[PDB]
C-alpha cells in the first residue's frame, strides 16, 4: 500500500545492528557545487526510489566526525550525502545553505547519467542532519524549508533558540553532560520552543558533546532511533511508529520527551 516502504518488517535487532537490509556503496562528489567537500552513500539493491538525507558537521569539523551516519542510514533505504563545509569556521545559517545546496546536489546527479545514483533518488523526500552548528543549520534549513520531511540534528546550537516556525518532524539528539552546548541552555530550549510539529528529545545519560559522532558507543541504540525517525517520517513508514515514538527506557538515556508522535483515531 505505502509507495514508499521498502526493506523487510524491522525489528529491535534489525535496527540496533550495524547495518541495514541493503548493500551500501559510495562516492566522493567529484565538483561539489556551494559546498566544500561530500561523499554520497547509497543504497545498491532498494528495490524503488529512496529519499535523501544531508548532513553537516561541527564547527572545525569535517565529515570524519558524521561518517558512521552514511553507511548506517544508507543500508536502511536513503541516500545520503555528508559534507565538509566551504569552511571549518562556518556558521549556522552559512551551514543551512550548505546542507540545502548538497540536497541540490543529490538531485542534480539523480538527472545525471553517468552518476551511481541516477534515477535512485525521490527528490520530494528529503531529511536533514547535522553536529552542533550543523544541527543549528538543520534547524534551520527546516524552518525555512518546511517541505523537508524529516530533521534529526544532534548536540544542536544556534544563536537564536527560537524554532517556533518549524513544521518538520524533529528529533534532536542531547549529550546530557554537554559542556560546548549545554542542554539547558542549547538542545532543550530549542526543543521547547517547537509547538507545530511532531518532535523528540533523546539524551544520551553521561554524554559529552561528541555522543552521536562516529566512534561514540552508543550505537545501537542512536542508529535505531535515527533510522526510525526517517523511515516514519521521510517515507510514512508506520511499520516504524513504535520504535520511532517510543522511550526507550534504557540506562543509556538519561531524559526523553515526545510530542505529536504517536497517531490517535
Ligand atoms: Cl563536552
Ligand atoms: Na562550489
Amino acid at each position: 500500500t505505502n509507495p514508499y516502504a521498502r526493506g523487510p518488517n524491522p525489528t529491535a535487532a534489525s535496527l540496533e545492528a550495524s547495518a541495514g537490509p541493503f548493500t551500501v556503496r559510495s562516492f566522493t562528489v567529484s565538483r561539489p557545487s556551494g559546498y566544500g567537500a561530500g561523499t554520497v552513500y547509497y543504497p545498491t539493491n532498494a528495490g524503488g526510489t529512496v529519499g535523501a538525507i544531508a548532513i553537516v558537521p561541527g564547527y572545525t569539523a569535517r565529515q570524519s566526525s558524521i561518517k558512521w551516519w552514511g553507511p548506517r542510514l544508507a543500508s536502511h533505504g536513503f541516500v545520503v550525502i555528508t559534507i565538509d563545509t566551504n569552511s571549518t569556521l562556518d556558521q549556522p545559517s552559512s551551514r543551512s545553505s550548505q546542507q540545502m545546496a548538497a540536497l541540490r546536489q543529490v538531485a542534480s546527479l539523480n538527472g545525471t547519467s553517468s552518476s551511481p545514483i541516477y534515477g535512485k533518488v525521490d527528490t520530494a523526500r528529503m531529511g536533514v542532519m547535522g553536529w552542533s552548528m550543523g544541527g543549528g543549520g538543520s534547524l534551520i534549513s527546516a524552518a525555512n524549508n518546511p517541505s523537508l520531511k524529516a530533521a534529526a540534528p544532534q548536540a544542536p546550537w544556534d544563536s537564536s533558540t527560537n524554532f517556533s516556525s518549524v513544521t518538520v518532524p524533529t528529533l534532536i539528539f542531547a549529550c546530557e553532560n554537554d559542556s560546548i552546548a549545554p542542554v539547558n541552555s542549547s538542545a532543550l530550549p530549542i526543543y521547547d520552543s517547537m509547538s507545530r510539529n511532531a518532535k523528540q528529545f533523546l539524551e544520551i545519560n553521561g554524554g559529552s558533546h561528541s555522543c552521536a559522532n562516529s566512534g561514540n558507543s552508543n550505537q545501537a541504540l542512536i542508529g535505531k532511533k535515527g533510522v526510525a525517525w526517517m523511515k516514519r517520517f521521510m517515507d510514512n513508514d508506520t511499520r516504524y511508529s513504535t520504535f520511532a515514538c517510543e522511550n526507550p527506557n534504557s540506562t543509556r538515556v538519561s531524559d526523553f520527551r515526545t510530542a505529536n508522535c504517536s497517531h490517535h483515531h
